[PDB]
């Protein structure tokens, strides 16, 4: 589930590569104020969007989530990231949602697809919109 001001790859960089503290508390509550609901969990991978654009360029494969899916890619290698995992859930006052933090260095495969016609900039015509397992 996205806000509607979000293309799919904008979701993704807001969701998975724009960590806004390096701690998942404050980091979760931009995805959770705009999505209206605390996450149960969300991994931020420590890399940059263009890194991630390249990845789409590697040889597809099946996603591991959907094995009716064949828009997903490897990494190649393996990437720092941090995973937060719900602690304390909120459903009254999601501001007050608590996350533990895990840090870790690990693969992860992405889906791709074309960008978004008329809301994504034209730069990137491939783009990641699903981060689909982390290995």
């Amino acid at each position: 589930m996205k806000p509607p001001q979000f293309t799919w790859a904008q979701w993704f960089e807001t969701q998975h590569i724009n960590m806004t503290s390096q701690q998942c508390t404050n980091a979760m509550q931009v995805i959770n104020n705009y999505q209206r609901r605390c996450k149960n969990q969300n991994t931020f991978l420590l890399t940059t969007f263009a890194n991630v654009v390249n990845v789409c360029g590697n040889p597809n494969m099946t996603c591991p989530s959907n094995k009716t899916r064949k828009n997903c890619h490897h990494s190649g290698s393996q990437v720092p990231l941090i995973h937060c995992n719900l602690t304390t859930p909120s459903p009254q006052n999601i501001s007050n949602c608590r996350y533990a933090q895990t840090p870790a260095n690990m693969f992860y495969i992405v889906a791709c697809d074309n960008r978004d016609q008329r809301r994504d900039p034209p730069q990137y015509p491939v783009v990641p919109v699903h981060l689909d397992r982390i290995i």
